[PDB]
């Protein structure tokens, strides 16, 4: 295997041995990925907004801590997002979730839930779900004591024209004209601190309060109901450590 090591040591993270896993080299499960997988210089300005990214929106449980920084291209989806990519609002959002599951998320990507699936656990319909803050985020990773390494994604989301709900709607279904839920939250990343990279908002802002009264969310959740809205950029490798 040319791949760096970093690179190889996620291959192996992901698909892991034992049983029907004494076999399968890494080129060939990296290429399952349909996926373009570069290291992000830890020296890099990208590397540096991302570690402020993560410092900045995160208390207690855990401590957060970069390891490695992956920039990822999956095939096709930057052509698929091309209808999007010139809607306002589009941002760059955290997507925890748990390692069994990336395998899939890189080679399909982030997708619906079913239709026919029952609404609960789906606080706001069958969508694809981001945050504003990596501690929400990293929560989705269920990563443990025994084994505290984590994966969440950073992906540029077109959020267009934002449906505001302070409470689970339970429908997939928006009104004319919006494109997204946000969930709104207590606390919020500071707007003053906000830069863009790209035209693509990145809300590093250190975690402030919202003002918002009637609330059930700590923090804001980000819904897009179409696949075509997500263009996923980076994958955060990252060391959990505990009390
Ligand atoms: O985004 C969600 C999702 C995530 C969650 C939990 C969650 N997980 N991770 C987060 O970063 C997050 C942030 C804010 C709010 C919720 C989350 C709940 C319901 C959901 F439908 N997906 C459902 C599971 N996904 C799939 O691709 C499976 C195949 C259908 C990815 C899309």
């Amino acid at each position: 295997s040319k791949l760096p090591k970093p690179v190889q040591d996620l291959i192996k993270m992901i698909f892991g041995s034992g049983s029907g896993s004494g076999g399968d080299p890494i080129d060939v499960n990296y290429e399952k990925l349909k996926t373009d997988i570069k290291v992000v210089d830890r020296d890099s300005e990208e590397a540096e907004i991302i570690r402020k990214y993560v410092k900045n929106t995160h208390h207690n449980a855990y401590d957060l801590e970069v390891i490695d920084i992956f920039k990822i291209e999956r095939e096709g989806e930057c052509q698929r997002y091309k209808p999007f990519k010139q809607l306002h609002n589009r941002r760059l959002l955290w997507h925890g979730s748990r390692t069994t599951n990336f395998a899939g998320i890189l080679s399909q990507g982030l997708r619906i839930a079913p239709p026919e699936a029952p609404v609960t656990g789906y606080m706001f319909g069958k969508g694809i779900y981001f945050a504003d803050m990596v501690s929400k985020s990293a929560n989705y990773c269920h990563t443990s004591q025994g084994d505290p390494i984590g994966l969440i994604l950073l992906g540029e989301v077109a959020l267009g024209n934002m449906y505001e709900l302070k409470h689970a709607s339970h429908i997939s279904k928006l009104p004319k004209g919006k494109h997204s839920v946000k969930g709104l939250g207590k606390t919020t990343p500071d707007p003053s601190a906000n830069i863009s990279l790209d035209g693509v908002d990145v809300p590093l802002g250190t975690g402030i309060s919202s003002g918002v009264n009637d609330t059930s969310l700590l923090y804001n959740e980000y819904i897009v109901y179409d696949i075509a809205q997500v263009n996923l950029k980076y994958l955060l490798k990252l060391k959990f450590n505990f009390k």
